[PDB]
């Protein structure tokens, strides 16, 4: 008795002259009116969950092809469904396209961030919320670098003091140790920016490295120290 929501004419002629045309790489109306639907309907703020996983399953229905071209599609700034998605909170959106298998989680946009990334920094209310968080880890990279400055999202998570997203990255598997492009880790972010707790699930990593150093020779403890967290500094030390 569901209202199920249809592909218009327009758009199924479309994905199937997409499903026609896309093992022939020579073989852009069709494209640009195909991604705008898509976008229209994925990734906007009031995006409807329902609308999203019918139109996943009519593509599919076209050809699963079809449907991993759709919905890997990315904008003029580089974010696909998925960057939107998670970018608006709309994890049950996120959700659908997980479970739709054909997402590549690790596409950066322009900006240079993966959905991960994104997700690092999202607003999360709920566990249900959470829980798909954890999902998109799984489905991921977690230890990717942004392409400006050699970010990941543990050091993004970090430098923002979301505690929460700390701990779904350590428990997915994310590295402690990896330096960006100054050499600078999470635990040397945690210890500048004077964020204990932050600094005590990192220590409790197995394999932290807190004697690793930034291009300049700084560690945790000296970044510390000349930041004057002596609170930090004696953690750092019943560690080192």
């Amino acid at each position: 008795f569901r209202e199920r929501y249809e592909l218009s004419e327009k758009m199924l002629s479309a994905c199937n002259l997409l499903k026609y045309n896309i093992k022939d790489p020579k073989a852009r109306i069709c494209l640009n009116t195909l991604q705008h639907d898509w976008f229209r309907v994925s990734s906007q703020k009031s995006a409807v969950p329902a609308m999203v996983g019918d139109y996943i399953a009519a593509f599919e229905a076209v050809s699963p092809d079809v449907l991993r071209y759709i919905i890997n599609m990315a904008d003029g700034n580089g974010n696909t469904a998925l960057h939107y998605s998670v970018s608006h909170s709309n994890f049950q959106i996120v959700k659908l396209l997980l479970d739709a298998d054909v997402c590549n989680v690790d596409h950066q946009n322009k900006a240079g961030y993966t959905p991960i990334m994104l997700a690092a920094l999202a607003a999360v209310e709920a566990e249900k919320d959470m829980q798909v968080v954890e999902e998109l880890f799984s489905c991921g990279d977690v230890n990717a670098k942004a392409s400006q400055a050699g970010q990941t999202a543990l050091m993004l998570a970090v430098s923002h003091g979301r505690i929460d997203m700390v701990k779904g990255l350590l428990a997915c598997g994310a590295d402690v140790n990896i330096q960006d492009d100054e050499g600078s880790t999470a635990l040397m972010c945690a210890s500048e920016h004077g964020h204990v707790e932050i600094v005590k699930l990192l220590l409790a990593q197995p394999g932290c490295n807190g004697h690793l150093e930034d291009n300049d020779g700084s560690t945790a403890l000296s970044i510390a120290l000349e930041a004057g967290h002596k609170d930090i500094a004696v953690l750092l030390y019943a560690h080192l």
